[PDB]
């Protein structure tokens, strides 16, 4: 069939939680994508958190991060998340989103050469208006569920221009799950500045034979469905057959 | 601040599955090991599938195996073990023990340069004597759960002598299981050539802000006790709090 297929099924599966958004696959074997909605698909958001992916990859190729154990001590502000009000390394802070650790990565990136990596990248709207240090909360760089698919099959492929070293550090951090059936390399992400407020997944699915790359966002009024990101995906993934 | 200390409660677990061996653990932050069985902790047996570790980095170092990706090719001889017989990359072998792979690997190392390494390695005995292509089988290479725990060390520190490539290839190879509360990183192995016939299972725990290493072994007279090798270890590190 075609290059890209609407499967409006699986907006059973948003109905059932109450919930708006798309799930957007890639079947990299048979390079043919599939979306419960073409429309939202191409919508492009705020990346949030999901930023963590590109920036940890900028941050190591230019020194910033020297490796996955360096130590990266809490300021001492207490902040809303329990889990941002301690030390991290790369693992950690990817693990637990902390924003304060990139926001000091950003910060020593600096505009010039984060946007250079961007361009390289093709990531998104490739824009970084705003504080260099808050734009992908606030500023000017949006990103489409495809456009993370385009950005995460480049990681997969160690194709970005950025050292190999940089890449594997990256999608060892990325790593969310795995088991016997399948390994998940994944980011979350909550964009709440700017309306609409979302919920991101993007990552991919390991297979023993293929890989099966996925881009998801969702309508986030409130906090309290931010679980719905990974339970939505995980039951298209299910229909599919491509976990059990 | 004792540096081995016997913990013979854990002998329950393997008498409820009425079995024999040892579990070997060692916390990276305390610097502290505990076992079931401190003189078995230090029997010496054939490291089998278990050297698929130290076989991979040789493999890596030499250019013998280019990446993670690279397909070997089944030589289309039927075995006993269903999925030996298709092509496979670094990532399949390691995850099915696909034996006629890593001999493939091993006759291109050559026992010279084998022998180098397992030796830079300091590697259990370090010997190779028997065939180039089975002496992890039924040659004179062995090694003891401390001894395995101490190459893991070297291994997760990026300290053998080998590229940093090489070691995180294989820890990625390694990657067995993945959640939001620990990461484990390990080699099966079922010494059956030479008696007694042994299971195996060595590698380590990721946790936040700990590492804890690990290697057991155990009687398996039959196939039908393998999966004891993991049971009897998760029934251990849930014992000492290190898994939910
Ligand atoms: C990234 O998008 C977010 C940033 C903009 O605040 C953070 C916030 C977490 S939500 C976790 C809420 N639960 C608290 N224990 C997050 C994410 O889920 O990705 N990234
Ligand atoms: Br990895
Ligand atoms: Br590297």
């Amino acid at each position: 069939g075609k290059e890209w297929q609407e499967n409006k099924s699986w907006n059973a599966h948003f109905t059932e939680h109450k919930s708006q958004g798309v799930v957007v696959l890639w079947n990299e074997n048979k390079q043919q994508g599939f979306t419960n909605n073409l429309k939202r698909a191409n919508q492009a958001f705020l990346p949030a958190s999901t930023f963590k992916i590109p920036n940890s990859l900028i941050a190591l190729d230019l020194g910033v991060v020297k490796d996955e154990h360096q130590v990266f001590k809490w300021d001492g502000q207490t902040r809303d998340i329990a889990t941002w009000n301690r030390d991290h390394n790369l693992i950690t802070a990817m693990k637990y989103s902390v924003v304060p650790v990139y926001q000091e990565f950003a910060r020593q990136i600096g505009e010039a050469r984060m946007s250079k990596m961007l361009h390289a990248f093709d990531y998104g709207n490739e824009d970084i208006s705003g504080n260099v240090d808050s734009f992908w909360l606030d500023g000017g760089i949006r990103i489409s569920a495809t456009e993370q698919i385009s950005f995460l099959r480049k990681l997969y492929h160690n194709k970005l221009h950025v050292s190999e070293r940089s890449q594997r550090i990256v999608k060892q951090a990325m790593l969310t799950e795995a088991n016997g059936d399948y390994i998940i390399r994944a980011k979350t992400g909550y964009s709440t500045r700017i309306e609409p407020k979302i919920g991101w997944w993007v990552g991919w699915v390991e297979l023993d034979d293929n890989v099966w790359f996925f881009a998801m966002n969702m309508d986030m009024p409130t906090s309290d469905g931010l679980g719905l990101r990974q339970a939505i995906t995980k039951e298209v993934l299910k229909q599919e057959k491509i976990i059990p």
